[PDB]
């Protein structure tokens, strides 16, 4: 050093770091790209929990983005942005347990509350690099410490044969984990504030960040809580031990493999052929539905998520939920025959059946007619707009709409304090069609602060919108609570009580507040399904 | 001695009474027999033709009522009594009545037959709201009611015995409408334009005599009020009339023939006392001796003839009141009562429901639990109750007519509908059960019209304009109004379109969906869900 850039360099546990100044549309914000927190899980660390990453000597250059973890890569509709946004945008490799930190620039002098950043992708997928998880907007505009961590997806994170030394499951949740170790120890050096740490996370992210909160040894690390469009109950988000060790054999089998033997060769293939086989151990055809996900190892997860939400107390707990208009509707392309982008996809009612099959796989017959009875329009029940929006709906109701209903009611009975919105805005720049509505994932880009950026062609209103909600999310991790006290004007968001059930629309115009988040269906999915899978 | 007041019909001749309508006088001919008395070794057995008779027969006055059950919940109150038998009980009570204008009509006039409820177990052809006189007076119409056996008499079945085939009071009826075949035209009316209405069990009964083969040549179009021959109340197995007769017989003390034999021993008020007894579950709107599914008067289940039938050349209207339910809450349903606005807890409501839907199993009434709660307000009372009455009324009456009306659109009926939600002023049944079951039938028969009865003049000209609409229906298959060009019209209910009325003080308003949501769950999930307990 000497003629560098003294505002951007800072000692960690392991080591000097060099970070990068970035231009924001408002001014600089500080950046440090691509920081080790694990040692790489390769080799003989393949399925195994990571380890602290030892010091390095010397200034280690924290200006770029690390690799991705290793993992299947979208082809459904290649060169389309509305898939490759979603897509890795570094390298693949099995070396790819980094973090990374933005703050302002220069650096904040008094302590300041740090948002962590867990992204999702069905956990078979995903990366803190891509450009819809950009810290800077959040940390010029808003002062945010922001961190983000890459955390191992697919066999390499959350193949379990439970029981086992050498694949015990959830090893990407402990990836996670162990960033959020690293922030406690650390985050001080950048100015962020230990005391105050909040958690947020979209889809798989947002089950990731339930997870910790059902999880002992992560509660100690947290304040506070984000789930957007995702929780650790549901049908999804989880498999028993049972599940997930057929599940590890199958794929061994697959990929030509005493679980020590079984583990001991499985090490030995490369990256990519267990990626290749990875969808093949799914126990039917479906949709929504991941190979590896966390596992109910009575370790990580004590018990089931469902079971930890009815008997936990939240008192000291603050959570903010929600979900997009059209959670489901980005799914059906994926499987639902008579779905696609490029059409209306308006389907038939036999369509309409055999989509429920899919998008409801574990159903009996008879769970299955209770589903198509329930969203039939009895006065149009041959009307093929209807039958597509039904079929959205199934798909996003069931996984997640009515897991986050649920999720909600349990923590407010609980004693969390909770603040629950539905997000109804479709973004003027999406590239998906019109019959999607607000798809799963399309919030993302708001919260962050994309609209900010003047290349990207929102409208004014949409800039003005995602100030909003950056407002909101930053007020919550300040403060516990998304409403600004300066701001008597703008409406109120009340908190969801099990009483009032009152969540808030978020949109271009200002809040309004609802009640009841589904009720009558969620009731259906949430009290009467299982009773009848159960028979 | 008025010629208008003399009538000669195949047994002889009669004499009736020129009675006073508000508008003009009518003539009625009251107690006209049509059957030997099922008395003695009769009793349980198949109705036989009236014996000719001498002289001049008095048909001044009302008959004998079928011996029954007589209601004692709460005695003296209207809301009851006014369902009450108002003439002797008998099983000599096989009599009709006859209602046309003063003097007799100049041409061939529709007839309409009066079929009363009463859940099979009670009715009669006498009481005040089923008076003939005001149709007669004011639409010029023909009318004609009869009393059919009920309870015991008319249903106990030993299904397959020579001595207790079964659907006796059915066959009362039948051989009513026969008798009008056979004699209408002397009283000035048309025996090829015959109407059948019927509320309750009456509705039932008209339905069944669309399904049963033999009744089909009697009559031309059929309105079915709050009442199916299919749904959970209107018919048993054979195996389960088998079992309710049996025992009957044992808890009065009583092979077949031995076991009737015994039985036609008892003294009438032994066999009523024990009546309610044999039900099988604790339940409202469930009724111990009703028609059974023999093979013979019905050869399959009313489902099974409804959904195979051809009907091409019916014409049908069917409706329902606002609250169906609510009248049969009272009756058994811990909570409720007339006498306060019976807000309940929602432990009672899950009570309810098992006493509601007596047949379903825990997971069953699970659904209909889950289904009727409004999950924003979950412990609400009143909405508890309103739910509690809705249940009922949907699962007994509101989706079985849905059911009914659907299927015979399908298969080529003419088919109207309607929902009638006006509360009478008069009514003396408290708010919260609002239009209750059996209140829409008082505005057909035009008891509004009756000055000393005190209803507003709007409900009077409502009265008068569902005269209109039955008439018109009898004369034509049609209930819109020819002189009336758009008032809107009343549409046919189809499966497509499902477009049904409101029948109340405002013009007609055409809904679609008869609850159509929730029919689906009572007419295509709960069975399956049954179908696997
Ligand atoms: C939009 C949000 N996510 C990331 C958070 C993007 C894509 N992953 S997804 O799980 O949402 C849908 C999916 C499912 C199955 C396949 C094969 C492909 C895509
Ligand atoms: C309201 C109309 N009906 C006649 C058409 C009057 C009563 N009969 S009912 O079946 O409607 C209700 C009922 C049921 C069971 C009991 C013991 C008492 C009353
Ligand atoms: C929409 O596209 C899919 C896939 O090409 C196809 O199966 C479906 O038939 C299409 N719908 C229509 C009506 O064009
Ligand atoms: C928006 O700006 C212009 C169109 O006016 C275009 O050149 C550019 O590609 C657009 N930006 C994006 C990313 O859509
Ligand atoms: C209404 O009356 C019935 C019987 O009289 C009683 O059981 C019920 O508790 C009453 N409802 C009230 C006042 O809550």
């Amino acid at each position: 050093e000497g003629r560098e850039d003294p505002q951007l360099l800072v000692r960690v546990r392991g080591g000097q770091l060099r970070g990068i100044r970035l231009k924001a549309p408002g001014g600089p914000v500080s950046a440090f790209l691509g920081i080790p927190f694990a040692e790489p899980p390769v080799g003989s660390r393949r399925f195994m929990p990571p380890e602290p990453k030892r010091p390095w000597s010397g200034v280690l250059d924290a200006t770029t983005f690390q690799n991705v973890c290793y993992q299947y890569v979208d082809t459904l509709y290649p060169g389309f942005e509305g898939t490759e946004m979603w897509n890795p945008n570094r390298e693949l490799s099995e070396d790819c347990l980094y973090l990374n930190v933005w703050t302002p620039y220069p650096r904040p002098a008094s302590p300041t509350p740090v948002l962590i950043w867990i992204y999702g992708g069905g956990f078979y997928s995903g990366a803190a690099s891509l450009d819809v998880y950009d810290g800077r907007f959040l940390a010029q505009v808003e002062g945010a410490v922001l961190v983000s961590m890459n955390y191992r997806v697919g066999t390499f994170g959350f193949l379990a044969l439970p029981g086992s030394r050498e694949a015990p499951g959830n090893v990407g949740l402990l990836d996670q984990r162990l960033a959020l170790q690293w922030v406690q120890e650390n985050i001080a050096a950048f100015g962020g504030d230990p005391m105050s740490v909040t958690l947020f996370g979209e889809s798989a992210g947002a089950a990731s960040v339930g997870m910790h909160i059902l999880s002992l040894p992560s509660r100690s690390l947290f304040h506070r809580a984000v789930l957007q469009s995702g929780t650790p109950n549901g049908p999804w988000a989880t498999v028993s031990a049972g599940e997930a060790r057929r599940r590890a054999t199958l794929l061994a089998r697959l990929v030509g493999c005493n679980d020590t033997e079984l583990i001991a060769c499985l090490r030995t293939r490369p990256a990519q052929d267990l990626v290749d086989h990875e969808w093949h151990v799914l126990p039917q055809e479906s949709i929504f539905r991941f190979s590896f996900v966390p596992v109910v190892d009575g370790d990580f997860l004590s018990d089931t998520p469902e079971a930890l939400i009815n008997t936990g107390d939240f008192q000291d707990l603050q959570v903010l939920v929600g979900v997009v208009k059209d959670e489901g509707s980005y799914f059906l392309v994926y499987g639902v025959p008579g779905f696609s982008k490029d059409n209306e996809s308006l389907i038939s009612r036999a369509q309409f059946l055999a989509g429920v099959r899919i998008g409801v796989p574990q159903a009996s017959d008879l769970a299955a007619e209770a589903v198509v009875l329930h969203y039939t329009d009895w006065l149009h029940p041959e009307d093929p707009t209807h039958l597509r929006d039904a079929m959205s709906a199934v798909v996003g109701d069931h996984n997640v709409v009515c897991p986050v209903a649920q999720l909600a009611g349990r923590l407010a009975a609980q004693g969390a304090r909770v603040y629950a919105y539905i997000f109804e805005h479709r973004a003027s720049t999406l590239t998906w069609p019109l019959w999607m509505g607000v798809p799963h994932g399309y919030e993302i880009e708001f919260i962050f602060g994309l609209p900010l950026d003047p290349s990207l062609n929102y409208t004014t209103e949409e800039r003005i919108f995602a100030q909003r909600l950056m407002k909101y999310w930053t007020n919550f991790a300040r403060t516990g609570d998304p409403n600004d006290p300066r701001d008597s004007k703008s409406p109120q968001w009340p908190p969801y009580t099990t009483a009032a059930q009152q969540y808030v629309s978020l949109n271009l115009k200002p809040l309004e507040v609802r009640r009841g988040l589904r009720a009558q269906t969620c009731a259906f999915w949430n009290r009467f399904l299982p009773k009848l899978l159960s028979a």
